[PDB]
């Protein structure tokens, strides 16, 4: 009779090794031969309990047998595990604004979907719930792509990526906010002020809570001036850091919120006096 | 109101929910759990933030923005998992030694735990095919093979899956079954039987004993003489298991046979050997 299959009773991966124990007929020689034909041999302890280490192998594919002191062999015992948690995130490519940030206005943005082992058979993507297939480039990295554009709001995005095996593993949630969306903002003067003041102050009006640029342009014989608002706890303002020549003024502000969307407001033809 | 916050980041380490994002700069970010605990922080100038928690039951939590005159995001409901399921062989299905995953029991029942409470799915891979895993009278997960399985191999990963999709498999474990022992067998060593007849004028006789498995791990001789069945520990010796009365026999009729258990604890017992000791010389 050949040896019984050999046993393992506990295996786990730390670092790039996959350690066992497990159990086999005592002296025999436990056999482990890989993916990459390295063999790992080593010999069954008098108690019939081994332990061992390897390290871990293309695909997580690998063999176990026992071979006895007169050459009978038992059954393979072969295994096919996985290690890599599949990565996604917004491409750079896609990602409007700020980059790196997850907000974007562009409405079919791409994912760019990382760290697959060869053996991976099935990606796909969940979207708020709704589970996609993700596709296959040209250079056989793994990507996805919205179909249809997506409405503006917040999208919970996770990768889930399984081998032959059925080994399946999935990403700790992001998300991407898709925002191509802003009001047209309002320069007007100040309440208590044609003017006096050779520094007048404005209000700016209707600037959403999302918007992080704001500039005045200033625009009076032939020239425009571009001016930083000063945000404060009220909202966002705007007074002339410096005195102001005698005339007419032409004026407006452009608003940029976080997501790179930009709105000027109507023109505003003033005098100061 | 402002726009929902952002996740660019998360992990678990060490049971807290680490976290960066984004958000609507010097908001406040609250972060409110299934447990019913708040967190909030204020999100820095640059629209950055970061945050660690204790992972909540179910991995179940929410994160929503809030300005400086109340307004309010979008909340973000986030439901991730964090324990991969653990599966073993039950020790009342495992015979011999018990913890060495070898069993002659060919339906074996194998536990399930370390399940978070949100778990809707359960179930077993074993060599490849998938199964539904069961739930007993006490709430516990177990998986018990429907028909009999052949002796051999069986790998075992056990599969949990809660209500936002999040699964994870354990690595592999496997049983051996084995249910298979060969019958032994005991005779007279080489030049004891002194023709073939089984009678011997050797008063501590020596018997080998053939035919024994290499997983054997009990291997005891049975001696019966007047109705009383006596058990020795065998010796594995120069020529093999072997086995010697530890004291002279008197002269008369002996029946022996030799049991082996292996270790998955199948047992066996020979065909009975009948001897006769016969040391007296006839006087004339
Ligand atoms: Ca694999
Ligand atoms: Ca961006
Ligand atoms: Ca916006
Ligand atoms: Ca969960
Ligand atoms: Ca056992
Ligand atoms: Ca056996
Ligand atoms: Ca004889």
């Amino acid at each position: 009779t050949p040896p019984n299959a050999p046993v393992v009773t506990y295996s786990d991966i730390v670092n790039d090794l996959i350690i066992m124990q497990g159990t086999a007929e005592a002296k025999s020689q436990l056999i482990i031969t890989d993916s990459e034909g390295n063999t790992y041999t080593l010999t069954v302890p008098d108690n019939g309990k081994w332990s061992m280490a390897i390290p871990y192998p293309s695909e997580g594919k690998f063999t176990i047998t026992s071979v006895d002191a007169i050459g009978n062999r038992s059954d393979d015992v072969p295994l096919d595990i996985m290690k890599e948690v599949p990565v996604i995130s917004l491409s750079p490519d896609s990602d409007s604004g700020t980059v790196g940030d997850n907000i974007t206005r562009d409405k079919q943005p791409t994912f760019i979907i990382g760290n697959l082992e060869s053996d991976v058979v099935v990606v796909q993507v969940d979207i708020n719930g709704t589970v996609y297939n993700a596709e296959k480039n040209a250079d056989g990295v793994w990507f996805f792509t919205p179909g249809t554009p997506l409405a503006d709001g917040s999208y919970t995005i996770s990768v889930i990526a399984s081998d032959a095996a059925g080994n399946q593993k999935n990403s700790l949630p992001i998300t991407v906010t898709i925002d191509s969306t802003l009001t047209v903002p309002e320069i007007a003067l100040a309440a208590g002020e044609v003017t006096n003041h050779t520094q007048p102050k404005f209000t700016l009006q209707h600037i959403d809570a999302d918007v992080t640029g704001v500039t005045v342009n200033v625009t009076h014989n032939g020239v425009t001036d571009i001016y930083q608002a000063t945000q404060g706890a009220d909202g966002w303002t705007f007074t002339p850091p410096a005195a102001w020549n005698d005339g007419n003024y032409t004026l407006s502000v452009t608003v940029v919120d976080r997501a790179g969307n930009s709105q000027q407001s109507a023109s505003l033809a003033v005098t100061v006096d």
